[PDB]
């Protein structure tokens, strides 16, 4: 520049598929399986202390991993360089991923010993059974079936309705629901999916703090904010998503507690008896999970990334991948027991102490394409306007210093002081993370160049070149 | 100093086959019917001997 920052773009934003050439050099990577054994309901901590002994792990929460990748320009190379390192720079493209489940078919489960529930109002049994002191019951559910996986390279955006706070312009008091304002935030590991009360916080909306389970009270519940993400052309925040979700209405119920609502008292006619009074108009549909089937598994089959939502196809502008997984369908909870004493020789429920765990597996197989971004002066100006940090990291002119001189604290040694001594010694240092809240997967040298002996690999050779297998695949008929 | 430095690859082992030439001679076999009729709730064993009753 000038002209001008550039032009044009904006408008029309140049794709990274017009000057970023693919190469036929392939490396292969994968993980060694991942296993995390939690307690979905709550983490089990030592209550004499504050540290976890069993974490919280669940498929009914987002499992969001921050994958850090090498860069090809760190290599000594096996000789993948035939040109000057300043006419081009190298970046990865990920062209296939399979995300495996090692968990059997069967659901996980959540619940609450005191879920806020009055009476049954699907078909009556009461108007109220209580409006004084207590009325909550032992009730469990498995939250709705959600399967989705989505892949990006910058952090995903979630939406949820946060607490818009009661206003005093229009009459809303405590004991009236607030106006609700949508407060959107990044999807991060440990966070709960939508429950079908809407996707909202429950940490400060809830004030009994015991309407719902131990798990969702203490999370933010979120719905994916597809909408802002698919409107970024580049799609660096995601360049792949899919979903399958469903839920059915188990039974209508009424919440524990009295109306806070204002009912116009002129939309009915008064009765006599039971029909004189009103129940609480705080009806809620009770939701419940769906039937699990092996034809609903979007997993253990490969998601290609040869093409992507974004201009991005896994192109490294940080050398990171974000992979978010939800699987509620193999999120088996396995039940077990240990006997408290062998002093009790009869069957007692004060003898054999039931315990639940959830075991969580994930494996990710990857095929990596080596790609290049060819740099001319004009290209370099576009990137500079785009994100300057990329140029510096690559290393590219024009840098000051010099620099110099003197220094201080001279001779001796100490020696007393003299001399100097100021002293004064440097670097706190401080501070931004940039962690933020993710299950760290380091890949740096799991990279390969054979892909005939990885299962994903074999299928990728089949798809790409129509060879090699190596001998044969399938049937026939069968 | 790094390491990596490709090499790379990991890894390449021999194909089970690549030179299996299928002869046009074929044979057939079979079993007559394999059957078993048990008890689905529990093995019924004879306690005096050690052998199944069902």
């Amino acid at each position: 520049a000038t002209v001008y920052l550039p032009p044009v773009p904006v408008s029309k934003v140049v794709s990274t598929d017009e000057y970023v050439a693919r190469t036929n050099i392939y490396y292969h990577a994968g993980t060694s399986r991942l296993l995390a054994v939690g307690h979905p309901y709550f983490p089990i901590k030592k209550p004499n202390n504050n540290k976890i002994l069993v974490p919280k792990v669940s498929g009914l929460q987002y499992r969001v991993f921050r994958i850090h990748l090498p860069d090809p320009n760190k290599f000594g190379f096996p000789d993948t360089s035939f040109y000057n390192p300043d006419t081009q720079r190298l970046v990865w493209a990920c062209v296939g991923v399979e995300v495996g489940r090692g968990q059997p078919l069967g659901v996980g489960i959540s619940g609450h010993p005191l879920l806020n529930k009055l009476d049954d109002t699907e078909n009556a049994s009461a108007y109220a059974a209580n409006a004084g002191v207590d009325n909550r019951e032992c009730i469990s559910m498995d939250y709705k079936q959600t399967q989705l996986c989505l892949i990006g390279c910058k952090p995903p955006i979630g939406e949820h309705w946060g607490k818009g706070s009661p206003c005093t312009q229009v009459a809303v008091q405590p004991g009236d629901c607030p106006p609700l304002e949508l407060i959107n935030t990044v999807i991060q590991d440990g966070d709960m999916v939508d429950t079908g009360f809407g996707a909202m916080d429950f940490t400060t909306l809830q004030a009994n703090k015991s309407e719902v389970p131990l798990d969702i009270c203490t999370s933010i519940c979120k719905y994916p904010d597809y909408i802002k993400m698919v409107s970024e052309p580049y799609g660096d925040s995601l360049f792949f998503y899919l979903r399958r979700e469903q839920m059915f209405v188990r039974h209508l119920f009424n919440r524990a507690g009295t109306v806070g609502e204002n009912v116009p008292d002129d939309l009915y006619i008064k009765g006599s008896g039971s029909t004189a009074n009103l129940a609480s108009s705080n009806y809620f549909p009770t939701p419940s999970g769906s039937m699990v089937t092996s034809d609903a598994q979007i997993f253990n089959k490969p998601y290609w990334l040869q093409r992507a939502q974004g201009h991005n196809n896994g192109i490294c502008w940080g050398n990171q991948l974000f992979v978010t997984v939800v699987d509620t369908t193999r999120s088996t909870n396995m039940s077990l027991c240990a006997a408290i004493s062998t002093s009790e020789t009869t069957y007692k429920n004060t003898n054999f102490k039931e315990y639940l765990r959830h075991g969580e597996e994930y494996d990710l197989q990857f095929i990596f394409q080596l790609c290049k971004i060819t740099l001319t002066a004009d290209v370099m100006t576009y990137i500079h306007s785009m994100n300057s940090t990329i140029l510096e990291d690559w290393n590219f002119g024009l840098q000051p210093p010099p620099g110099g001189t003197l220094e201080d604290t001279y001779r001796f040694v100490t020696s007393q002081a003299i001399a100097c001594q100021k002293h004064t010694p440097p670097a706190p240092k401080e501070d931004p993370l940039k962690k933020y809240t993710f299950w760290e997967v380091n890949l740096k040298e799991k990279f390969s160049a054979d892909l005939d002996q990885f299962p994903l690999g074999r299928k990728f050779l089949l798809q790409l070149g129509l060879k090699a297998k190596p001998k044969f695949t399938l049937g026939k008929r069968k």
